């Protein structure tokens, strides 16, 4: 699925993402738009390491799921790598949640700090009623 973004926002919201772990919508969204233009089927393999960012967050299969084809691979979301690609974002959200828990923050995404880290993301859910 492809979201709209004030559809995108208010499922997040829905969902429990605003102000999570100090973390706002905004920035949510700046990342979810930038990672895979708020596409759930978006994939992106990665030949050097042999790991591939599954889903609207573009969650790693090193760490984060199970899929079965990236050696040495932990699953800390305890999530199929498979479920990071329906158009029910709520176990997307749930391993997001997850990735944010460790030290880094919204941080660990290397395209967060690239693109909306100290940046005017208002942007993101004007307009959206969240």
């Amino acid at each position: 699925k492809v979201f709209e973004r004030c559809e995108l926002a208010r499922t997040l919201k829905r969902l429990g993402m605003d102000g999570y772990r100090g973390i706002s919508l905004a920035n949510w969204m700046c990342l979810a738009k930038w990672l895979s233009g708020y596409n759930t089927r978006a994939t992106n393999y990665n030949a050097g390491d042999r790991s591939t960012d599954y889903g609207i967050f573009q969650i790693n299969s090193r760490y984060w799921c199970n899929d079965g084809k990236t050696p040495g691979a932990v699953n800390a979301c305890h999530l199929s790598c498979s479920a990071l690609l329906q158009d029910n974002i709520a176990d997307a959200v749930a391993c997001a949640k997850r990735v944010v828990r460790d030290p880094q923050g919204i941080r660990a995404w290397v395209a967060w700090r690239n693109r909306c880290q100290n940046r005017d993301v208002r942007q993101y859910v004007q307009g959206c009623g969240v």
